[PDB]
């Protein structure tokens, strides 16, 4: 891949993926600038970033950095399109693409995609797990796992890349193309992002657009939408049902079938519910397109217990239970995640980078928590809250100190939850990291 030789390369925006996306071009040969929001001696990213040689730009978005000969922009995902950093490249004709396109240019393993509105990480999970089992080699990538600039590069052609992604991420592709993609469902979503309900589904589409009649898109024949879009791919469709029989997977007499193969019972599923039949219909098919044999994808699926940094739940230290939620990187996620529990036996940790905004949404869903444990460039604003919210807090240097320090004040019956309302980034690589330090605590505390 000679493709970035000696070419320049602009950044916009760090986040999970913008440090990979800048390493791996400049491994490449690329000429790599990285544009931040975030005042430099705030990011801690930007720094080694420029002790690697990198160019950086932080604290502003000069539209006059456009104006050098660029050849591409790599930007966040996240950043609507309505940016001006964005509408300027578009503008100047300077390619606009998210970093899975690089991943994908570079890859020689497999690609497994899957996105969808809702059901995109215990369904990547379950196929993940499921190929695994069955002696393929599936690594998760994408928005689980790691970036898929940085998985890439681990990856060989044995291996099977199954990433995670999202209509944001889909809005930058090109030449990107899964041989085996999956869109669990539509329905309405980010419509402040994407504007029309059209433009979202329009999005996530871009996945088959490479895609022939060779490779395989497998959606959601409960949704009459699915059955329209079917018409305009050159994918081959295997649809999955939970109405009818169909092409694919689907349910019959309370078992799971694949093109008339029996696979497994309904109710043996390892996690319950009907959103989950639809996960696991999904991925039987991808693992019957990727030849997994029977009785392994109903071995995988019955003993599957969840997804990890999810309201994962970990055991048992004398009588308190402990919760890694590090997947919880927005106040929406930990108001969720929060639902489930009586806050008076709870002790959250909370707290990580600084986007600016305030807490003060998060108030109702806080009021009545045991306590806080508060850490990362934020504390200070998630504080600000817990006084607010009449819940007592403290400080805690990084994750392990603060379940070390939720620990010793809980009680039989009390549960320690981490669901930061914040992104990683100040402290740690991703969230991933993050809940792997909560887990390491944990196990230290639990002996083993
Ligand atoms: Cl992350």
């Amino acid at each position: 891949i000679t493709t970035f030789e000696n070419k320049k390369v602009l950044v916009l925006g760090l986040a999970r993926s913008g440090e990979a996306a800048a390493r791996l071009l400049a491994k490449l040969g690329a000429i790599v600038t990285v544009n931040d929001g975030k005042p430099f001696d705030e990011n801690p990213t930007a720094q080694s970033l420029l002790e690697e040689g990198i160019k950086v730009v932080c604290g502003s978005h000069p539209l006059e950095l456009l104006d050098e000969d660029f050849c591409y922009m790599i930007k966040n995902p996240g950043i609507p399109y309505n940016n001006p950093m964005v509408k300027k490249a578009l503008e100047k004709q300077i390619p606009v693409l998210t970093e899975v396109e690089l991943a994908y240019l570079v890859s020689e393993s497999q690609l497994i995609g899957i996105t969808g509105s809702n059901g995109k990480t215990t369904t990547t999970t379950m196929i993940a797990e499921v190929l695994n089992a069955g002696g393929q080699r599936g690594l998760l990538a994408g928005n689980i796992g790691f970036p898929a600039s940085e998985v890439v590069q681990a990856a060989n052609d044995k291996d099977t890349l199954v990433m995670e992604l999202s209509s944001f991420q889909l809005m930058g592709v090109k030449e990107f193309r899964p041989h085996i993609a999956v869109i669990t469902n539509l329905m309405p979503t980010h419509l402040d992002y994407h504007g029309s309900f059209e433009d979202y589904v329009a999005a996530k589409w871009n996945i088959q657009n490479q895609m022939s009649s060779s490779d395989f898109l497998v959606l959601n024949f409960n949704q009459g939408i699915s059955k329209e879009l079917a018409k305009t791919t050159k994918a081959t469709i295997v649809p999955f049902s939970t109405t009818e029989k169909v092409d694919g997977a689907y349910v019959q007499d309370k078992q799971l079938f694949y093109k008339g193969e029996n696979i497994m019972s309904v109710d043996d599923i390892g996690v319950p519910g009907s959103h989950n039949v639809e996960n696991a219909l999904a991925t039987i098919a991808v693992a019957k397109l990727a030849g997994i044999s029977n009785q392994v994808i109903r071995e995988t699926l019955s003993n599957f217990g969840g997804v990890k940094h999810r309201l994962q739940s970990l055991g048992k230290v004398h009588g308190i239970s402990f919760y890694n939620d590090s997947k919880s990187t927005n106040i929406l996620a930990t108001q969720k995640a929060l639902s489930g529990f009586d806050n008076t036996k709870v002790i959250l940790i909370a707290g990580g980078l600084d986007r600016g905004n305030e807490f003060d949404e998060l108030i109702p869903d806080i009021t009545g928590l045991k306590h806080m444990v508060v850490l990362g460039e934020s504390a200070s604003r998630v504080k600000r809250a817990a006084q607010k919210a009449g819940v007592t807090y403290s400080d805690a240097l990084d994750v392990r100190d603060a379940v070390h320090k939720a620990y010793e004040v809980a009680q039989q019956g009390d549960v320690i939850l981490l669901s930061p309302a914040n992104a990683s980034w100040d402290m740690y690589k991703n969230f991933e990291v993050r809940g792997d330090e909560f887990i390491d605590t944990f196990e230290s505390l639990r002996g083993e």
